[PDB]
């Protein structure tokens, strides 16, 4: 249970560049704790975060984000001389503001959505090398009242795997019926995907639920998505349908044959997923 | 007129078969397999127990998107729910209504253009069957939406329309005037973009705006997956009067291939200008 | 802010198609003046667009429609014989409408949108060669009371170019921080693209801003788009970012790094652009 607070605080969050075994880089937010995808980075709209990074790497390395507001010192970019040199430090700058009412009367949008952040320097002054060595990570703004969930599990498509995974190894996320389930889907790389879920069904909207019976987003189970869109959804685990290893996979044919498949079990109280035998 | 409140307890048998030249395909009696099979379309709170049976050498399951179902009627591999050859099995579906949750928020009802497809036909994600022609579509109406005069379903299974061969359609005939719904799934590896001449639609459940405040994007043209689903409805030749009006994948080598077709619009004396 | 009017005036234009240097074709409101994009064609809900259309060039060329009302005596296509023979000419006419309730009480949606024109008949029955050469342009229609921007640019994903343009030349597109800018984007061709702009967001609807603090549509930089897709919107330029070289480009990785990427200068009051190289 619970509800998003209204933003406006000022945060720090120390922010490391890392290799991780197997040529892969990572985020982390200390030293040693790398991880793809990155850590989950959560603000309330209005909300500042000053990200002091660290490049532990021989290699230049950059922090670029989308969605949220950055001026151009803060955009990650080699063009406009953001990027981190090996062993370089640097403060990034988020911000993210509350919509609102203009003067000239239209309607300015929040920053409240599922975002994400990535490297833009590496292999290519585009971070086509560093995203695929795994620098990437889910960025959530929430604005004041969203529901806030049990659990939030991060789902990248990068290329022909899940979160730099090898081929059918997940990831798995477990659940109990009930929960208040959130995932972030990212993709990244050179192909389109479709995500589908088996069981459980969201709003293709900002917060993956509809308003109230006005709200007329469309109903989905299967989303085609590209290099670097992001969406999210909250889901209720097993909701009309009950405990069991629902999959959820790419549904690109050969994309699911060749690995890009992973498991949500959804246990009831006791523990038990029935049927469920690998 | 329009679709009622839901709550009935349906029956259907299904049958998987063979056809033609290595294609597969659901029916609802056997010899009467159809690519796609069968439209099913349910009332929100109806349940559909589907007695299916495989007549085929090979084993089978039916898997649907968006409905409510067990892990028993899953229709995968996986958690067991496949078909034998020759063998026969009871899947069962339900659907819901929106409502408030016990915590406050809002339930999605099941309404919405949905498909059902294999799982097991030559990988344990169907990708045999589903190139073989075993998939189908499944309408969940809302009470109050608008009951269409015809439905036309138009599957973009890899590089064909309906499995059909290059260059031969399918077209499908309407009157002006007529409400005419379409239910559009792709299928298999590639993205498409399906695109009607001379029609649009609403980008939402319905294909319909609800009314003036509905922001929803006015589209002719639509990026799709494999195994998206969606619909519209349309009132034909509104607007633009009568004549063979071409829909088609909009992807260059797409079209150029022979994924399109035509709607081919009647004057009401049942004649097509320029046909 | 100012708003567009109600429609409902006739309006009359020449159009001619001529080849381009390079072996392109293109459309143009005079002769000797096609360009690629074509011209950008703006109407208001419920006007009418009668086109005297000329082809100039040594084969068969049309003018078909995405969104707008037309005959099949307009469609633009060998199949409702509405192509252009080589010389010849032909009057083209678009029609636009309101929304409105039906007799049945469901709700008619009105012509307003971003949509294109493009070439049926060259190379092929669907103008894969036209397109391809560079003959299409975009449409506007505006609804009675739409927020009017300051300046409209048209960036087209024509497979692997913008606006049939090498690669890594642009175009960039110059505005002034504070300054209400409006994009058309169109895709043609074989790929899907993902179209990413830095520093600005927009709202996933009819018009790239939220009606108001109901609307649920997603707040994205990033959308997949594949062949004949097209969408619009309007930023205020810097807004939350200020000044600055704003990149947009595609997001699939491969396409970024082969030139499928310009610049978004957004000056300061003073014309200059922190950190950029002009
Ligand atoms: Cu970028
Ligand atoms: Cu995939
Ligand atoms: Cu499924
Ligand atoms: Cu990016
Ligand atoms: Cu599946
Ligand atoms: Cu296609
Ligand atoms: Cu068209
Ligand atoms: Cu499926
Ligand atoms: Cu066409
Ligand atoms: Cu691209
Ligand atoms: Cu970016
Ligand atoms: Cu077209």
């Amino acid at each position: 249970a619970g509800a998003a607070p209204a933003g406006g605080e000022v945060r720090r969050v120390t922010m490391y560049a890392e290799r991780l075994a197997g040529g892969q880089m990572g985020y982390g937010l200390e030293k040693g704790k790398a991880s793809i995808p990155g850590p989950l980075i959560e603000l309330n709209e209005g909300d500042t975060l000053h990200v002091e990074f660290e490049n532990t790497m021989d290699v230049p390395v950059s922090l670029h984000v989308h969605g949220l507001d950055y001026e151009i010192s803060s955009d990650g970019t080699k063009q406009n001389k953001s990027h981190v040199e090996p062993g370089g430090t640097r403060t990034y700058t988020w911000r993210t503001h509350e919509p609102g009412r203009r003067a000239d009367g239209t309607w300015r949008a929040g920053s409240a959505g599922y975002w994400h952040y990535h490297d833009h320097v590496v292999g290519t002054e585009h971070g086509t090398g560093g995203i695929r060595n795994g620098l990437y990570g889910p960025v959530i703004v929430r604005r004041k009242g969203d529901v806030l969930p049990d659990a939030t599990h991060t789902i990248v498509f990068n290329d022909m795997t899940i979160n730099n995974r090898p081929a059918h190894t997940g990831p798995n996320f477990e659940a109990t019926v009930g929960d208040r389930v959130e995932i972030v889907m990212i993709t990244h790389g050179e192909y389109y995907h479709t995500f589908h879920m088996h069981g459980h069904a969201w709003a293709d909207n900002r917060t993956g639920m509809l308003t109230g019976p006005d709200d007329p987003s469309q109903v989905i189970d299967n989303k085609i998505c590209g290099p670097a869109d992001s969406f999210g959804f909250q889901i209720i685990a097993g909701e009309g349908v009950g405990a069991g290893a629902w999959m959820y996979h790419c549904h690109v044919q050969s994309h699911s044959d060749m690995g890009m498949v992973g498991l949500f079990l959804v246990k009831k109280p006791d523990g038990t997923i029935p049927g469920y035998d690998p």
